[PDB]
C-alpha cells in the first residue's frame, strides 16, 4: 500500500541571522542524507553550481568529493550560463561529472534551474536550494525530501530530460534527430498521483506527451481556489526583461486579481523588494495596494536573500518549486515543481506561511 | 458588382458649444432621411427612448409620428430599464409600437443596447446615437449610414432577435422553447464581408450558430495589429460594477497592453474622465501613466457628454459600436457592431479620431 504524501518531508534553510526557526530537516542535514546514503549515484541539478562560497557548502562538498572516490557516481548538471565556476569545481573534485546544459539553443532564453537531488532511484530532495554555498547556508530555502523510490525514480526521469541537453557532441541540444530520440516520460501527474505527490515540468518544448505543464497546473490550481491563496515568491510582477526587452505576461497575476475580486478569495502575497527606480515594479506595488484596499488581499516584502518559491491553496494543495511566477519562468524555463494534496504535509507547509507571514523580515506593503 | 463600403458614409452628431467639425451627414439629417424616404417600416432599437429632451430630438419624433399616420410601421425596441418615458412616447405617437425587451430573463444583467435604425430592408444607421434627444442635438455620437440593401437587410436581421425578447407573452423572452424557434441568422460576417462590412454581435447566448461575438473579433484585432491602435471609448477600466458588486475582466485592457509592450504598437486611447474617489478607476489611471512612460501609449482624457465607440487598427480596420470596451458589456448586452475594412472607410474615421485627439475637449491624461 502507498503511503500518503510518498514518505515526504519539508527542508529548510534558515540562516541563523535570520529569525525563522522550525524543526524541520535543514538542506544541509538533507544533502548529508543523500550522500551518505548512496549506493549508485547522486544527480544534482541546478542553475548554478558554487558550493564553495560558505562553510556548510564546502562541507558539502567535500562529502560529495569523497563520495566520487569510492565509486558512486556524481553527476552535476547546471546552466551553461553558471559555468564560470567550473574549473574552481573541476580541480577540487576532479572524479564528479560537471555537465553544461542549454535547454533552449533555439533562442537562448530558456535557463536550467531543475533544482533537485535524485540519488540511487531511492531519495531526493526537490525544492529551491541551489547547490550553492549561499543555498545550503545564508540564504533562505525551501524544499522536499523523500525517501519513497517510485516518487524517486520519476524525479530521476527529469533529470534523464535535462542531461540529454549537454552542450556538447550534437545528440539532443544540437541535433533534432536524437532530441526525439529520448522518451521524456513521467510515471506520475495530477490525474494519477503517487500518495497525492506528483511532479510538473517545464518548458513545453521538452514537455514530451505524458508530463504536465507547470503552468496549466498551476493556473488552474489559483481559478480553483474556494478559499485562500498564499504564495511566497520573489515577484508576481506582470512583466519581466529579457535581452534590454521587456516582455508582458500576466497570466499568474491576472488568475490571482480575479480570485480576490470575482471570488472573494482571502489572498496573501509575500513578495520581494522591488528597485523604486523600475517603473514597472513601482506600478505593479501601486495597482496591489489599491486592491488590499477593496479586497481581502494582502501583501508584505522581504529584503533578506530567499529562495523560497511556495504556493499553498484552500489548505488543500501545495506547491513548491524553483521557478517564480512570472513569464520568463513559465514560457521558458527548465524546472520542476513539487505538487501535494496530501492534507498533512499542507499543512505543515500552511505553518511554514503564517511564519514568514509574521516574521520581521516581513513588512506590510507601504506604498 | 458589389460597392467598396457597401454605401456607407460616418454620421456624427457635432453640438454646437463643442469645437468638433466636419462635412458628415449630421445624426439629425440621417434620421431625417430614414424616415423621409421610408415607404414600408421603420425599426429603431436602444437602450432609452427619449426624443422630447430637445429640439432636434422633438423634430425628429414629429416626423416619425408623421410616417406612422401615413401607414409606415414603426417599431420603437428599448430596453424595460428605459420604459420610464413609455406613456409620455404613447400619448405623443398612439400609432407607433413601442415594445420593452430584456433579453436576460435569466440573471437581469444583459441590456438591450442596439442603436440603430433600419428601414424598408434598404436604409439603416449603426452607431452610439440613441433615440433620445441628447444624442440627437446635444452629445457627441459617431455612427454609419448605408442604403444598400444586402447591408441594411442584415441589420434588419438583427432587430428580429431582439423583438423577440418582448417582455410580453412567453414567447422567446419567457419560454425558452420558442427562443429557440427563432432562427438568428446572418448573411455576412468577418468571414463572407459585403463590400468590405459586416456586423458583430453580443451577447454569446443570443449569438446563434452563425453570427461573429463581437468580443472575438475585436480581441482578434487588437492581437492583428502591427503598428497603430486608436480606441476612442468612455473607459478601458478592466474593473466594472454590477449589483453593487465588482467585477474583473482584463481581456480588452490586456490586448492593449499587449500590443504596446511585447509588439511595440503605437497606441492613442481617448477616454472619459473618472471618479477620484472610484478606487479602481485611479488605480487603472495610474497604470496607463506608468505605461506612457516606457511605451508609445498615450492617453487623452474628455469631460464631455460622448457617446463615440470607435476603434481602428493599423490604418485597415475600422470597429464602431454602442458597447464600451468592458466586462458588463462584451459579456451580457445585447448591441449589433459595425466592422469594416474598407480603405476610404476607414481613413475617414482615421481622419475623425486625429481631429478627436487634438480637440479642447482631450486633455492628456495627467496624474
Ligand atoms: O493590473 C492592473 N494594473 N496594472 C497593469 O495592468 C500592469 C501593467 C501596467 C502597469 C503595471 C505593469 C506594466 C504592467 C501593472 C499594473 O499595475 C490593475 C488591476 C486591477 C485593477 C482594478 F483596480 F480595477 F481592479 C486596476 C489595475
Amino acid at each position: 500500500s502507498v503511503p500518503a504524501g510518498a514518505k515526504c518531508r519539508l527542508v529548510e534553510t534558515l540562516p541563523e541571522n535570520m529569525d525563522f526557526r522550525s524543526d524541520h530537516l535543514t538542506t544541509f542535514e538533507c544533502f548529508n542524507e543523500i550522500i551518505t546514503l548512496a549506493k549508485k549515484y547522486i544527480y544534482i541539478a541546478s542553475f548554478c553550481c558554487n558550493p564553495l562560497s560558505t562553510t556548510r557548502g564546502a562541507l558539502i562538498f567535500d562529502k560529495l568529493k569523497e563520495a566520487s572516490e569510492k565509486g558512486i557516481k556524481i553527476i552535476v548538471l547546471l546552466d551553461e550560463r553558471g559555468k564560470r565556476n567550473l574549473g574552481e569545481l573541476q580541480s577540487h573534485c576532479p572524479d564528479i561529472n560537471f555537465i553544461t546544459v542549454n535547454i533552449d539553443k533555439k533562442n537562448n532564453v530558456g535557463l536550467l534551474l531543475g533544482c533537485f537531488w535524485v540519488s540511487d532511484d531511492e531519495r531526493c530532495y526537490v525544492g529551491n536550494a541551489s547547490f550553492t554555498g549561499g543555498s545550503i547556508h545564508t540564504i533562505k530555502t525551501l524544499g522536499v525530501y523523500s525517501d519513497y523510490p517510485p516518487l524517486a525514480t520519476d524525479l530521476r526521469r527529469r533529470f534523464d530530460t535535462f542531461k540529454a541537453f549537454n552542450s556538447a557532441k550534437n545528440s539532443a541540444a544540437n541535433l533534432a534527430s536524437a532530441a526525439a530520440a529520448l522518451p521524456v516520460s513521467t510515471a506520475y501527474h495530477i490525474k494519477n498521483p503517487i500518495g497525492g505527490v506528483f511532479f510538473t515540468d517545464s518548458p513545453e518544448h521538452l514537455l514530451g506527451y505524458s508530463r504536465d505543464l507547470d503552468t496549466d497546473v498551476v493556473i488552474d490550481k489559483l481559478k480553483s481556489a474556494k478559499t485562500s491563496i498564499d504564495i511566497e515568491h520573489l515577484a508576481i510582477v506582470p512583466t519581466t526583461r529579457v535581452d534590454g526587452n521587456s516582455y508582458y505576461w500576466p497570466d499568474i497575476y491576472n488568475s490571482i486579481i480575479e480570485a480576490a475580486i470575482n471570488r472573494g478569495v482571502k489572498i496573501r502575497l509575500l513578495v520581494g523588494n522591488w528597485d523604486k527606480n523600475d517603473v514597472y515594479s513601482m506600478a505593479t506595488a501601486r495597482s496591489l495596494d489599491a486592491l488590499c484596499v477593496q479586497n481581502d488581499l494582502s501583501v508584505k516584502v522581504f529584503t533578506i536573500q530567499n529562495n523560497t518559491k511556495l504556493l499553498i491553496v484552500d489548505d488543500e494543495y501545495v506547491h513548491i518549486t524553483s521557478a517564480n511566477f512570472d513569464g520568463t519562468h513559465y514560457q521558458n524555463h527548465g524546472f520542476v515543481s513539487f505538487n501535494s494534496i496530501d492534507k498533512q504535509l499542507v499543512s505543515e507547509a500552511k505553518k511554514i506561511f503564517e511564519r514568514d507571514w509574521v516574521s520581521s523580515h516581513s513588512k506590510s506593503l507601504k506604498i
